[PDB]
C-alpha cells in the first residue's frame, strides 16, 4: 500500500504545516500538524475542556462506529516550546492520503495548553518520530507510520514542504519526479527516539563550506532552524543591522535586509536554503525588525533541523530495520 496527502502552510509565514486526516466511520477530517519531533498522534476532540476550544475541529468517538476507548489508558505531552496537552485515548481507524490504518490509537485531549486554543487552524499532531517516545501510559501505543510500515510498499515516508506553498507527505514510495539529481542518504540514531543525524557542515551565502559535524534531529514539527551559537552568529554577522535581542528572544534584522543563503552539508552533498526562507516578518505589527529564521540552540539542548532547512529539500524518512535519512534538492 502507499499513501499521498498535501500539506498546506497554516499562515503566510509557513509557521507550521497542516495535513488532513481522515478518523473514524464515517470519516471525520481533521487537520494535524505531522511532527517527526514526537510520537502521539493526538485530537481536539468532544472531551476537550470547551474554554480550551476555539474554532478547532474536534473529533467525536462517540460519533465513530469504529471507536474504542482503550481502558484505563491516559497520555501527557509536552513540547519544547512550552506548549502541553493530555486526555485519554480511543483506537479507530485512521487514513491518511488513501492509506488507512486500523486501530490506530488516538488520543482525545481533555486539556490543551493555551497556544494550541489560540491557534485555530491545528485540530491536533500526528507524531512521525520513533514509538518509544509516546506518551500513552500504562500501555506505550505506536505512531500512525510504525502501524502502517509492513503494508507499505516500502518502509518509508517523504516530506516535500513547499515555501508559502503546498506540499506532499508520501507513504511508502519515493516519488522521483518530485526532486532533482540524487538523494544523499545518511546515517540515523534512534538513540533518542528522534530522526536524528549528522550535517557535514555549512556554508553562509557564497561563502566557503566549512567542515563540521553538527549533530540535529530532522523535526517538520519545528518551524525554525537551531544550530550552535557560534553558525548562527556566523549567519547574521553577514547581515548589516542584524543583532541577537533578548527582548524579542532571538536573532532580530532590518526588514529592508537581503537575507545571504544558507547551505547545510549532507555527506558531501549540498542543500541549499534561499534567503528569503529565513524571514519570518515583522516582530510585531507594522515593526520595521524582522524575526530570523536562523536560531541559537543554545538554549534548547539540541540542534532542530526544522522547516526552514526541511522545505529547502524532499527529504526521506527511511524506517528500514536500520533507519536512514535521505535529502535531496528539488
Ligand atoms: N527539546 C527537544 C524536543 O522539542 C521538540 C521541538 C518543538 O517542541 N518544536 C515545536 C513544537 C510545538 C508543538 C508541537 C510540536 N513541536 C523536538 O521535536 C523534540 O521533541
Amino acid at each position: 500500500s502507499t499513501g499521498s496527502a498535501t500539506t498546506t502552510p497554516i499562515d503566510s509565514l509557513d509557521d507550521a504545516y497542516i495535513t488532513p486526516v481522515q478518523i473514524g466511520t464515517p470519516a471525520q477530517t481533521l487537520n494535524l500538524d505531522f511532527d517527526t519531533g514526537s510520537s502521539d498522534l493526538w485530537v481536539f476532540s468532544s472531551e476537550t475542556t470547551a474554554s480550551e476550544v476555539d474554532g478547532q475541529t474536534i473529533y467525536t468517538p462517540s460519533k465513530s462506529t469504529t471507536a474504542k476507548l482503550l481502558s484505563g489508558a491516559t497520555w501527557s505531552i509536552s513540547y519544547g516550546d512550552g506548549s502541553s496537552s493530555s486526555g485519554d485515548v480511543y483506537t479507530d481507524t485512521v487514513s491518511v492520503g488513501g492509506l488507512t490504518v486500523t486501530g490506530q490509537a488516538v488520543e482525545s485531549a481533555k486539556k490543551v495548553s493555551s497556544s494550541f486554543t489560540e491557534d485555530s487552524t491545528i485540530d491536533g499532531l500526528l507524531g512521525l518520530a520513533f514509538s518509544t517516545l509516546n506518551t500513552v501510559s500504562p500501555t506505550q501505543q505506536k505512531t500512525f507510520f510504525d502501524n502502517a510500515k509492513a503494508s507499505l510498499d516500502s518502509p518509508v515516508f517523504t516530506a516535500d514542504l513547499g515555501y508559502h506553498a503546498p506540499g506532499t507527505y508520501n507513504f511508502g514510495f519515493i516519488d522521483t519526479t518530485a526532486y532533482t539529481g540524487s538523494i544523499t542518504y545518511t546515517a540515523v540514531s534512534t538513540k533518542q527516539g528522534f530522526w536524528e543525524w549528522t550535517s557535514t557542515g555549512y556554508a553562509v551565502g557564497s561563502g566557503t563550506f566549512k567542515s563540521t559535524s553538527i549533530d540535529g534531529i530532522a523535526d517538520t514539527g519545528t518551524t525554525l532552524l537551531y544550530l550552535p551559537a557560534t553558525v548562527v552568529s556566523a549567519y547574521w554577522a553577514q547581515v548589516s543591522g542584524a543583532k541577537s535581542s533578548s527582548s524579542v528572544g532571538g536573532y532580530v534584522f532590518p526588514c529592508s535586509a537581503t537575507l545571504p543563503s544558507f547551505t547545510f552539508g549532507v555527506g558531501s552533498a549540498r542543500i541549499v536554503i534561499p534567503g528569503d526562507y529565513i524571514d519570518f516578518g515583522p516582530i510585531s505589527t507594522g515593526s520595521s525588525s524582522c524575526f530570523g529564521g536562523i536560531q541559537s540552540s543554545a538554549g534548547i539542548g539540541i540542534n532542530i533541523f526544522g522547516d526552514v532547512a526541511l522545505k529547502a529539500a524532499f527529504v526521506v524518512f527511511n524506517g528500514a530495520t536500520t533507519p536512514t535519512l535521505g535529502f535531496a534538492s528539488k
